[PDB]
């Protein structure tokens, strides 16, 4: 399920150093818990993470539970654990901006592959 104002323009989209610690797992409350970690000392930017239910990040189908996503800091170094909200049958969490991406995969009952 999707709002505007939690994906909320805040800030223009950029983001740059960051990387996966934890890869998205389900916390049977209907979420999922991801971890990363923020490998520069810069970057005062809209961050780019999506939760959509066929990779369609063209057209938001859930949404990011911890927080809207925007770095307003430099400050902003940290290792850090980041609840989504992924949608029944299947989901795609989606990690970037156009040139810089990654992507990761969930499946949750009634998915294409049967679970």
């Amino acid at each position: 399920i999707s709002e505007f104002q939690l994906k909320g323009t805040t800030y223009g989209v950029c983001s740059k150093a960051f990387k996966f610690l934890g890869t998205p797992a389900d916390t049977g409350h209907g979420t999922v818990v991801l971890e990363l970690q923020y490998t520069g000392t810069d970057g005062p930017c809209k961050v780019p993470i999506s939760s959509v239910a066929s990779l369609n990040d063209l057209t938001p189908v859930g949404r990011l539970v911890t927080v809207n996503p925007f770095v307003s800091v430099a400050t902003a170094n940290a290792k850090v654990l980041i609840e989504l909200e992924p949608p029944f049958g299947d989901s795609y969490i989606v990690v970037g901006r156009g040139e810089q991406q990654i992507n990761h995969h969930w499946h949750k009952s009634g998915s294409s592959i049967g679970k």
